[PDB]
């Protein structure tokens, strides 16, 4: 898997991000996380916690795992990272996002995430609590 370079347009809520990409605006969906709809509890902390990622970041990657790269909505399926930090194992560790979503050619970084959550749950944070 490789990292190739973003640059945020603007947050969306907690797993959606508008980057360009390729110099294209488009809307990507983290892979492997569920975090609450922005209606929902912690969806605005969900929301804040993403935004905060990538508005500070100086540098934006994308990274597509090896199966779909668009889902049917056309969104661009990827890890996001920031600085260097997965913004998908920071919300996880959070307890703002479930490891969810976890089809077959495109799980590379489950067991990872999976830790992440097993923390988040063992201090009853968030989502968790
Ligand atoms: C994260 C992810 C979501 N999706 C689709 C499935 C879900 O479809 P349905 O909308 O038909 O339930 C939807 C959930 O995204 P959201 O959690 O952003 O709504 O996005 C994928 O197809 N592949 C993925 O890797
Ligand atoms: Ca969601």
């Amino acid at each position: 898997l490789h990292k190739e370079p973003a640059t945020l347009i603007k947050a969306i809520d907690g797993d959606t991000v508008k980057l360009m990409y390729k110099g294209q605006p488009m809307t990507f969906r983290l892979l492997l996380v569920d975090t609450p709809e922005f209606n929902e509890k912690y969806g605005p902390e969900a929301s804040a916690f993403d935004k905060k990622m990538v508005e500070n970041a100086k540098k934006i990657e994308v990274e597509f795992d090896k199966g779909q790269r668009t889902d049917k909505y056309g969104r661009g399926l990827a890890y996001i990272y920031a600085d260097g930090k997965m913004v998908e194992e920071a919300l996880v560790r959070q307890g703002l996002a479930k490891v969810a979503y976890v089809y077959k050619g495109n799980n590379t970084h489950e067991q990872l995430l999976r830790k992440a959550e097993a923390q988040a749950k063992k201090e009853k944070l968030n989502i968790w609590s």
